[PDB]
């Protein structure tokens, strides 16, 4: 709880220098370590710990304002293409491209059993709508249903990732904020902490 305000702290006075940017974007992600043999980090959770963080998210925050979507991704040469679902879970019409920098990545210390966490900040920057013309299968391709909650400054997100047959579960909290200069706090930071740590914990 006071080492919690140290983390905080160390975290603004890594990130400060960068809330000038455009299209900055911050988040928090559950995961864990050597769970996929290629990869270090693996930002998912079991599904058992999934459905019950769903259920403790929506008893919690049941007033909170909410949205369900099923999107499309393709990747395709460093940037990502965003199509929408028709009925049956097919792309339809492209919506937004994007290009993702990390700026700033750090990996929060957790207790013993919970999930690990991952703290990114980076820049989406949006993109010409003419790429579109590669169309949905020109690269590697995600299925995302994403629920969102939305609590103040703070959008929970439980994502099932459909990807080359397999699905996974992805648990996320991002920062919603009319101006990240302004917004983006010290002490929001705190409580992103205090609130992912939250999630992390359950059993
Ligand atoms: O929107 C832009 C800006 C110009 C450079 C650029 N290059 C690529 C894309 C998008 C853009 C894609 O969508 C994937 C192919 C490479």
């Amino acid at each position: 709880d006071a080492e919690q305000r140290a983390v905080a702290k160390a975290l603004f006075d890594a990130v400060n220098k960068h809330l000038s940017n455009p299209f900055i974007e911050v988040e928090m992600r559950l995961g864990q370590f050597k769970v996929e043999e290629d990869a270090n980090f693996t930002a998912c959770v079991s599904t058992e710990d999934y459905e019950r963080i769903k259920t403790y998210l929506m008893t919690e925050m049941e007033n909170s304002s909410m949205t369900r979507s099923v999107t499309h991704d393709v990747s395709l040469r460093g940037w990502r293409h965003t199509y929408a679902t028709d009925e049956n879970g097919n792309p339809t019409r492209c919506v937004s491209i994007v290009r993702k920098k990390r700026l700033f990545v750090k990996n929060i210390v957790v207790p013993l059993g919970a999930y690990n966490l991952r703290f990114a900040v980076s820049t989406e920057t949006p993109g010409d709508l003419r790429f579109s013309g590669a169309g949905p299968r020109a690269g590697h391709t995600r299925l995302k249903d994403r629920l969102s909650i939305t609590d103040g400054m703070f959008r929970y997100d439980m994502t099932q990732v459909t990807e080359k047959g397999v699905l996974m579960h992805e648990v996320e909290i991002e920062g919603v904020f009319s101006s990240h200069e302004k917004q983006l706090t010290e002490s929001w930071l705190e409580e992103l902490l205090r609130r992912a740590m939250r999630l992390a914990t359950l059993r």
